[PDB]
């Protein structure tokens, strides 16, 4: 076995929970800062075309350069940005720390809008401090 | 808790990888400490008997009592120690750390002799670490009216 790849399990259970668990969780991933750039390393929903994702851009980007959660409760009203699949109306981003700086981020997308309410918020960041451990394995630095 | 099934799917999963992905690995288990016994909160194999275990002589306790990894290369052959399963020939307890003590503990049985290496042992303690916030999840302290 491979710490790598025992992660890897880890985040794919976590993601296909998340997703069982919470009727308005559509898409559920965990992008790993690698080489400055996000990495999608595991994810539940369909697929996605935005598997790698170079700084600036996004919500994702955003979590990651501002270190704190992002959630955006009608991204078809925000002009400036664009989900990754047409029926997503609202998504949060939360980062993942290692040594108080962000090394990924939970992705998630739901097609309701205002899906994720500061309850939502709570526990998803909860879930990105224990998870933390594990997806530091996927990092590597610049 | 919804946390606390989080945690506990996540460690289910943990054991689920364990067995599967090492052909000498049997039984996997996640034992936590919970008001000084020690709890079976998740496994994957056969169902055991010995769901709360009491600090005491089994390699189980030893692991958290010593705080290091326990490793029986010859069970039926130590005549001081039980096994729960009759196949069972090697067993590991690796400690959980949560701010450098013990909260649980990740036990694996095999039926083949001398199964685990020290190579099991140092990726065992890795894995351990890595899991360690989900299994705090569980632990609970002991806690008696005369403490405070
Ligand atoms: C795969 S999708 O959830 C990643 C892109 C993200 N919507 C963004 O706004 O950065």
């Amino acid at each position: 076995m491979d710490l790598k790849e025992f992660a890897r399990s880890q985040m794919q259970a976590a993601c296909q929970y998340l997703k069982e668990k919470n009727p308005k969780y559509d898409w559920v991933g965990f992008y790993v800062l690698e080489h400055g750039k996000l990495k999608l390393e595991a994810f539940v929903g369909e697929k996605t075309d935005h598997v790698e994702i170079n700084l600036g851009d996004g919500l994702c980007s955003l979590a990651v350069l501002k270190n704190d959660i992002v959630n955006e409760y009608d991204v078809k009203s925000n002009p400036k940005y664009l989900a990754s699949f047409p029926s997503t109306q609202s998504e949060i981003v939360v980062p993942v720390r290692y040594q108080g700086e962000p090394i990924g981020e939970i992705d998630i997308d739901s097609d309701k809008k205002a899906a994720f309410s500061k309850e939502d918020e709570a526990m998803l960041s909860s879930i990105a401090d224990l998870m933390a451990p594990l997806v530091h394995e996927f990092f590597v630095k610049l």
